[PDB]
């Protein structure tokens, strides 16, 4: 079905320490919009919670005329796998691999994460991240069974200073898509992130609306 409910398990490390969460959200696809409540199942997390941002379902998303490819490979159930890569100003890095499955309406998601190279001193290890920065991303279709989002991402921490870091993400189709996606591309994305947190517990909400009116909308978006 189109997707009304879904659970995300996210775990992994971050300097070598694991860390374990799981919870169930909604969301709206035709509006991309979802929530989603986490719960630490290994205590207390030992970092800021807004790393686990934007990481924690485009199955969600919808395109100007219908579904988009993500949503589509839910409908038929065929599906697709995520790889993400980031790179921090501060040399830290994380991966994200993420695998589904459907049951009618329901997505259940896993996150296995991975960073590494936090400055014990640095807001993430600190927990002084305060608010993340809405952005464009940019999609294109290298071949019918791929997708590659590309964004620059940015934390908030003192007096609106940036912590900056930049991704790329990996889409890999079990099908191919509809031909018709391969020919209106690329295609922008614009997002917003919002986060309530304790040590344990995190609420989280996301909006994001897809453009398939190419422009100039790469200056735009860089």
């Amino acid at each position: 079905s189109l997707p009304a409910t879904h659970e995300l398990h996210i775990f992994g490390s971050i300097n070598g320490v694991d860390f374990d969460m799981v919870g169930q959200g909604t969301g709206n696809p035709n509006e991309g919009y979802e929530e989603l409540n986490l719960k630490s199942t290994k205590g207390d997390l030992q970092f800021s919670p807004w790393i686990l941002v934007p990481h924690m379902f485009h199955q969600y998303l919808p395109y100007p005329d219908g579904m988009s490819p993500f949503q589509a490979a839910m409908v038929d159930g065929s599906g697709y796998q995520v790889h993400r890569t980031m790179q921090f100003e501060d040399g830290a890095s994380l991966t994200v691999n993420y695998r589904y499955t459907y049951e009618g309406s329901h997505i259940k998601g896993e996150a296995q994460v991975k960073g590494t190279g936090f400055p014990a001193d640095g807001p993430v290890m600190t927990n002084s991240l305060t608010a993340v920065d809405s952005c464009w991303s940019k999609k294109t279709y290298p071949n019918d069974k791929t997708i590659i989002s590309t964004f620059k991402w940015s934390y908030t921490t003192g007096n609106g200073e940036r912590y900056r870091s930049t991704a790329r993400t990996t889409y890999t189709f079990a099908k191919p898509m509809a031909a018709n996606y391969l020919k209106n591309q690329p295609v922008y994305v614009f997002r917003k992130d919002e986060l309530k947190h304790s040590e344990t517990e995190l609420n989280f909400k996301e909006w994001q609306k897809a453009f398939t009116d190419v422009m100039g909308m790469d200056e735009l978006y860089k």
